């Protein structure tokens, strides 16, 4: 029917079967680029705002404040515009002019912090702003807010169930906040009762989930897979529902995203390439031959125009 | 369920009710940016290829050749990648580096023509290529190919009918090829039998439909509303089903698109602003007060990052 604002238009994203990956069509992708603001983080922008409203922490006149380097800022920006909230986002001054223009265009009050301080500096400044009038400001905290995996339990997971008629056997998802793999997994395992294999994907350059689960020193490192590999275990990653962790390198992520574009006609982001590369490895193991593998593509590639992708 | 390739994922785009335009919620937008390749022209890229296959003009091994300055080239490029066709697109060398990179990334053979010749030069070169081996090449010709409005009759129109439960009274659409207003209108008027008002939108700078229908000299002119105002009456515009023509200026198109972003949280292209501006004019006339106005937003704005929009 007719959505009351664009926040309600999230999800119902398509599944497409891959032709040049997997073995006999065993790899299927969920195109979260096919969403408002071009990414999966429209679902959490919407639901974190919605839950804050229901719980009375976000009310008429209060202002959203958060620190955002990626897609959640774009998501919160469109949700705040659609629902009529002022919003201030902090981010380092190093951010691209194009991102700043997009955010400015969405009506955000942009507070640029010192370049040297990176994300710690922006998170600091956001917290500082909230401290300055905690009755005025609400910080939604995507790495810890349960409304993040909750929306994936209510929407993303049930969409995979329904569109595969319950035949999904494996879910492959890169982990940034962990919300996607957590909610999807809880839906399918707990609410639909199917003992699928849930596969976290992280960069080989920063394999903190693998290291954690091995009892090894956690050694984060730099990499180019935007949106994943935060270098710590976020509160919104439920390690209990993770069955396997696959590591992917940045070069192969990129190369895989390029192949999705050139060979499948799917315009997805670098982290989409990382997820597909991990899924293709599993898909070519005889143990996964008769299994339906659903892979989350978090974002679209026209958002990666000025990046190593293109 | 699961699409066999990304060509089949077209459409089922959302309707969102506007909060800061119209009068008591009478203006609703159809967000065709929520499509593969970010625009409405994924529907015609898909169906022109599909029809050419069914009619035996496009077969295994034959190459798509066309001349494209806008969104249809991006559409044909993703469809050709998804379905496994080679494709050559011609376009003037003046085109943006970003568009060229996108198209190169989609696997297109890009043939850049002389800048001075603009689109006539590219259309020439495409025709020249087809002439060089007409058994090898297929040019799909979006301004004349009936498969363009046919896909809108089969999909876009029926989606508006269903999502409004038949209550749509007015369709407002900018005209580039005319396919969208033609097919949508034929669907609703002919197949569902409702005598709605079909409104073409064109630039005030190049009001060739208005001039034509007035019996006046046709005087095209330059403007900035990308995707509409081709400066002629295309074969795919069925003037018989047009009830009214509204003209919109480029500055107000832009300003309207900016307002959609800032005030509604909808990221749409300049021609989306032109369509909304025309629809808002109609919506504030007492004759349209009790009428449901559905407005087509052809494309998304992250494709308009480096443009007057941002």
């Amino acid at each position: 029917a007719i959505y009351a604002d664009n926040s309600y238009s999230i999800g119902n994203t398509p599944l497409v079967r891959l032709k040049h990956f997997g073995h006999n069509g065993n790899v299927v992708v969920k195109i979260e680029g096919r969403n408002p603001s071009y990414s999966v983080k429209c679902r959490i922008g919407a639901n974190m705002v919605w839950q804050a409203e229901k719980d009375g922490t976000l009310t008429k006149g209060k202002e959203i404040v958060d620190a955002t380097s990626g897609n959640t800022g774009i998501a919160l920006a469109y949700v705040a515009a659609a629902r009529g909230y002022k919003i201030t986002l902090t981010m380092p001054e190093t951010m691209s002019l194009e991102r700043k223009r997009l955010l400015c265009g969405l009506g955000v009050n942009l507070v640029l912090t010192e370049g040297a301080k990176g994300m710690k500096g922006a998170i600091a400044k956001a917290e500082e702003i909230v401290a300055s009038d905690p009755s005025r400001y609400v910080m939604l905290k995507q790495f810890e807010n349960p409304a993040n995996p909750q929306i994936h339990r209510e929407t993303t997971g049930p969409e995979i169930w329904k569109d595969t008629d319950g035949k999904v056997d494996v879910v492959v998802a890169g982990v940034g906040t962990g919300g996607s793999i957590t909610g999807i997994s809880r839906a399918i395992k707990l609410d639909f009762g199917k003992q699928i294999t849930s596969v976290a994907v992280e960069p080989v350059e920063s394999p903190v989930i693998s290291q954690t689960l091995a009892g090894e020193e956690v050694k984060p490192g730099p990499h180019k897979i935007q949106g994943i590999g935060a270098g710590f275990i976020p509160k919104n990653l439920d390690l209990s529902i993770i069955d396997r962790v696959e590591t992917v390198d940045s070069d192969t992520a990129l190369a895989t995203a390029r192949r999705l574009m050139a060979e499948e006609g799917i315009l997805a982001g670098i982290s989409s390439g990382a997820a597909v590369a991990a899924a293709d490895r599993l898909a070519k193991l005889p143990e996964f031959a008769d299994k339906l593998i659903v892979v989350i593509l978090p974002s679209a590639s026209e958002r990666y125009l000025s990046t190593a992708l293109f």
